[PDB]
């Protein structure tokens, strides 16, 4: 029927379908347009306080919780689909990850190389595509697939 992973779902304040990919925890109002063996992808990371590392260039100690990432994350994710920022802005500025400096940018990799949620939505994601929230060892990313 669908791409890999997207289903319809109901939406509760409307009532109108939408659908949900429960690989890229991606949702919309629109039904998805249309396996490589690698993809390239940029990612935004925000840490918590059980981080596996709860450190970065941002803050030498991360000591917000999970609960408090998530709602970053979420609030990202709506700057970015309003059109008030861009993807590779935001993590540039705010990625707790040492990608930032790149814009996120993590480079082209196969399967069997990143963390399994990350690699996972990485490879249902179609080039210009966005995630929602992906959750990690690392902490609560959003990923673009550029290639
Ligand atoms: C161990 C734990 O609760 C957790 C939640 C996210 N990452 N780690
Ligand atoms: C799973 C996880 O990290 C989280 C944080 C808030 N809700 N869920
Ligand atoms: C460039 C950018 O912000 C974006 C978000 C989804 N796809 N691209
Ligand atoms: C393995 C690695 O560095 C990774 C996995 C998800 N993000 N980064």
């Amino acid at each position: 029927k669908l791409p890999p992973g997207w289903e319809k779902a109901m939406s509760r304040s409307s009532g109108r379908v939408y659908y949900f990919n429960h690989i890229t925890n991606a949702s919309q109002w629109e039904r998805p347009s249309g396996e490589p063996a690698r993809v390239r992808c940029s990612h935004l990371l925000v840490k918590h306080s059980q981080s596996r590392r709860p450190s970065s260039w941002r803050q030498e100690k991360i000591t917000r919780t999970k609960e408090e990432a998530l709602e970053l994350i979420n609030g990202y994710i709506q700057k970015i689909k309003s059109g008030e920022e861009d993807f590779e802005s935001l993590a540039s500025q705010f990625s707790d990850c040492s990608s930032a400096k790149a814009r996120g940018d993590l480079g082209a990799f196969s399967r069997g190389q990143m963390q399994k949620p990350f690699e996972d939505a990485s490879f249902a994601l179609r080039t210009g595509e966005m995630s929602g929230p992906v959750f990690t060892d690392s902490g609560i990313h959003i990923i673009l697939r550029t290639e």
